């Protein structure tokens, strides 16, 4: 299978090689582009605050990591134009810097010799994928897609199991998230987003997120009816996200939850629970989403019907094993 | 009028009773506390507040009493209400907050034990359940034991009532975003029957049920069945945040919203607004039960289909408990 | 061959006693955990067995029954009975008792459980002046005589591989000793009452909160030449689970830093309870640890003035999993005696 | 000299301003430099997460900040040597950012106009100060000089008091203490310094700080005697230092206190406590150091004795009022 260049060895990025170790994939990871040396990303990779112990060896030379046993180069261009991706041959990239999110920004990596980017965050109207969600859209034509954010991949399954089944005809989601490198550890400037500047890990702090308000990119059927945002709060990884709608039916909760059921059967990407989960124990879940019956909701007066679902998702380990199942698709095409 | 309080269960809530009535310098005095535990242990915990820093007053004790600001309040440690001798400091109205009498029947204890009225510090079954600026013209002078419901009740309520005035309000259902309390727990462990109270609380995410939208008639009957909800309860300390998700009478747009719950909230000493980007810590320590933040208003619409969401913070201890001393205030003197 | 004792009951099913099923499941122990004591139902003990926030989803399968729970397909009796002596563990002749519950330190409250038909007990924590075991520090003075036995705190398992190797090599002729560690059941979630002492009360996600621990003050229970020479304290923070362990010792001779962490490493060589690390680690990456103990080189300093010198060294601990890891050591050895 | 700038408007900056105008000093805040819009500074300087509240009115313009009625220039220079202190007459600069700790970058502020630099960080062997210690040596020909830490305010004073009383001949010290703006809310590259590359919020990390190793600028008798290391643990604020010391006289635990309960006497920057505090009880704590009776050990085998004192600090507002102390003493010499 195909050579890869990881761009941005973050969080997101680790555990992309992370995953693809362990699924023993084809894929062949022969290039990092990051900030740092090495010696650091060495670090970083065999020591991990979420994830525990690097299940492989790993070290580092002058210019490169070893990873069991496998050298991968290691470049440290600030900008992707100047990349060296010929050198060892990567042909698709997997975008992870938050700073290419878009055709034109990731253009740049088709411009120093890739051949594919695979943006891990949403990108503008580009195609965007949520795999066993919209994974079928993608062609052998296809140079650059979006995987979305994590928030999508728990929102998407769910709202495309309602809507299949029910109809959707409005809504507006809330993800309850654990807190990410785009917020502070003190109080102190973070952009221009006044709530980003707070301590993160002192407080519930709104935060918004275009999953609901660009659903339409996956489920197109979807466009313009829902809205939502996220509360970031103290907990390391690991998010909840809640959706209420209005459906095309009447409904009781256990057809809600039978018509979930059915549509996480056989689906690797969308599992189910009914027990009484809290957000740890979602952490290192190889689900893209999972859908809790036991916090189904109706509330109904008269002729009007309100209907919480609500989704379980790895914002970290989760999101990358749906980025990593659409990467080994994109790869075949 | 009544000028002379008994606490019972001397906790989170008991210890900021004392806290507020002295800061407002209210004329009611608390006479006494029934805890489980020694006044050394008691001041201790009255001195020092993890949430809210050093007393603002001096704290002593002797083997049966605490001396605040230089007056004597007497502990006793009575497991049952029935057995606390109130008329000894002639305590007439008890701020129960034990978690432990949360109904007219167990209340009662209470009254035969000598006090004349009891303020239940939580959600009481079908009594009179006040929040303070919304329902607090229902208490008479025949009442007896009333409840003044949870938190979460004092921070959904006021913003739930402004909405129904100027829109109605047909159908909604709420979350709330709350800080972790002491019927959780700090390490994974057996808490009662209920599965989830039994995780961690300052590591997780756990979703929790609450009676504040299912038993919102109490307050404002005309919304009587027609909400449901439950919390989320992170790891934060205190300072927690309600979200509603309504179906109205009128479309509407946020900035309509918005100066509807302005026009509320104007001199409502009770609710409070904001359209500052404010995180959870900023409501540390509110004089409000409930603070609406216009931030956060979002109007989905699809034809004639609108989901509005509207979202009030709340400081569900010393936020609170303003809202508690309110209705004390009222209630002592009926 | 004949049989070593195979069958063992818990008693406290808590986070100690989930994880002592847990690693004996991991290692393939010959042991069988075929009953446990605790104070609730079944259903509720499957849950907490099923998901962990500190190690994660049960690696095993769990069901349950109204009595018992089904862990990998092998049923173990649920008992709730909050008095020792009338546990029943004949019914499924449970042998030794891993006492885990906090409630029964000392030998005489822990000989209820050979009242109620056990052979042995191994308590969980310390136990008064009883034998007091550290794994690979003083196994050796276990024989087949003794009927009940303590593993001490988690700090003791901690503090004791790196004393006896520093005693070993250079003497200890007194030393002190923090460790900054990760909060436990025995604290607050919020501030309230906690028994008697003060600063247990106090929310201990929100703290840094002095504690009193025995770990060296009874050192002597495991390295007899050390009784009496050590003092300490904990300093109780905010993680879940991963602590360290600071010890600060006059010794018998002069050295520098090198030589302290070549002693150190020499006692952690061919030593599966104590490790040994170079590298710049921190509390999250001892979590699931093996070792009761992992020295840590990089913390290591020396403080000479003249013929004056302070000796400070470093050992992190995963308090929960790398202590049971100690615990089940010591049962192993206990069960074969 | 009456008329401050400040340069960093972070932690320190924002709380030196605060402290200010609590005591009412007649110092005059004339300017902030800082590397962000004055709307994000007021927002920062009007919700606190660690005090709450600003008690003063804040509001701003596109150039400066009005707080209390009072405006305050806003400059946004990256390099010192640009700020235009001579403007509003900023005469002596509290340096907040810890980009200029030392003699030769500290410098920068005096060529751009201002007349003395107080640096609120170790800088290297310059004239420290630790208030209540050693101010009596702040000279009126000083134009640059430090505070050292935070860590070595809460030091310094317990160390002095018991080299006063018994002599200290050796000792080590670790400080327990809240995370800080130099740590990581992620796993993530930060500097060369692996540890300070960890999640700090959910991590007990091993810290390097210099309090003991340059003690001597501050105690100059204990020069060369001390060591010492933090480890960083997740508190927001609000810190403990444990001295374990070999001293010049056999003593009993009373004995020390007694000594300590003594030096803290009609002492503004050193408290006294024998309560059985935890962190959170030290924030907002208008000492410097609080000496803490009840954890006080006596190790003794024959003729050897090992002394553990420990005393708590509000590593931001704690410190600041030293700051502030030393400030004032400073701009009227
Ligand atoms: N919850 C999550 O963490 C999560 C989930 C889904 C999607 N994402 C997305 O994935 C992307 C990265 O997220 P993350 O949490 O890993 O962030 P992160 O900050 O942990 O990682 C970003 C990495 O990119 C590096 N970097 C920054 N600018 C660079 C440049 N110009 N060239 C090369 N390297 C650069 C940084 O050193 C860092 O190592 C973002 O687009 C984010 O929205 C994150
Ligand atoms: N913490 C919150 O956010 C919050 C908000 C609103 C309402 N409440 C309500 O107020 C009440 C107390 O809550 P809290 O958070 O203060 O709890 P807490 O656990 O902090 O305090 C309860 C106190 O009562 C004592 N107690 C228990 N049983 C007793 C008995 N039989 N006699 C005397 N004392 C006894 C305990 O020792 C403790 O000091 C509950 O009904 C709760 O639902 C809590
Ligand atoms: N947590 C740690 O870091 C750690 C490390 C080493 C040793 N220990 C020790 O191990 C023991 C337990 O610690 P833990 O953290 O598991 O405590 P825990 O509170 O998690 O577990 C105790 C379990 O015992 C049950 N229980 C309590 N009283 C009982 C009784 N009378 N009969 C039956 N069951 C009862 C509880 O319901 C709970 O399930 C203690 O002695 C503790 O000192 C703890
Ligand atoms: N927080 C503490 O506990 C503490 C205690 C003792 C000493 N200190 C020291 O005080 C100083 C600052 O600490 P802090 O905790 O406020 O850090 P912080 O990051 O909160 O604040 C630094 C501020 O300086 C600004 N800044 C960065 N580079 C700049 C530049 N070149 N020009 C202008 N502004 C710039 C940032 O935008 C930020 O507003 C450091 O030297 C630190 O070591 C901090
Ligand atoms: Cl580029
Ligand atoms: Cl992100
Ligand atoms: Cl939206
Ligand atoms: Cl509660
Ligand atoms: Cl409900
Ligand atoms: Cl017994
Ligand atoms: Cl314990
Ligand atoms: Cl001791
Ligand atoms: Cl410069
Ligand atoms: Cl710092
Ligand atoms: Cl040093």
């Amino acid at each position: 299978m195909s050579k890869v260049g990881i761009n941005g060895f973050g969080r997101i990025g680790r555990l992309v090689l992370r995953r693809l170790l362990e699924v023993k994939s084809n894929i062949d990871v022969v290039a990092i582009n990051d900030l740092t040396s090495p010696k650091i990303l060495a670090y970083l990779l065999k020591h991990d605050s979420n994830y525990g112990p690097f299940p492989w060896s790993v070290d580092f030379t002058e210019d490169s990591l070893i990873v069991d046993g496998k050298s991968i180069a290691v470049y440290a261009e600030k900008e992707a134009k100047n990349i060296p991706w010929k050198a060892k041959g990567a042909e698709i990239i997997v975008e992870c810097t938050g700073f290419y999110t878009s055709a034109e920004k990731s253009q740049a990596h088709l411009d120093a010799g890739a051949k594919k980017v695979l943006i891990s965050a949403p990108a503008g109207e580009m195609k965007t994928i949520v795999y066993n969600v919209n994974d079928d859209t993608l062609d052998g034509n296809d140079t650059i897609v979006s995987v979305a954010s994590a928030t999508t991949n728990c929102l998407a399954p769910m709202a495309k199991a309602l809507h299949d089944s029910f109809g959707i005809e409005v809504g507006t989601m809330t993800t309850i998230a654990a807190y990410t490198g785009t917020q502070s550890l003190v109080d102190g400037p973070r952009g221009k987003d006044l709530r980003a500047s707070r301590a993160a890990a002192e407080n519930i702090i709104p935060h918004t997120t275009g999953a609901a308000k660009a659903i339409g990119l996956v489920i197109p059927e979807l466009s313009g009816k829902l809205k939502g945002h996220a509360q970031r709060v103290p907990v390391k990884t690991g998010s909840v996200t809640e959706l209420v709608s209005i459906l095309g039916k009447k409904v009781t909760a256990e057809e809600v939850n039978n018509a979930l059921k059915q549509a996480t059967t056989n689906n690797e990407s969308f599992g189910y629970t009914d027990e009484e989960i809290v957000s740890s124990d979602i952490i290192g879940s190889h689900f893209g989403s999972v859908f809790d019956a036991t916090q189904t909701e109706i509330t109904a007066v008269g002729d009007l019907q309100l209907v919480k679902t609500v989704a379980w998702y790895d914002n970290e380990y989760g999101f990358v094993t749906q980025l990593i199942r659409t990467l080994e698709k994109f790869a075949k095409l």
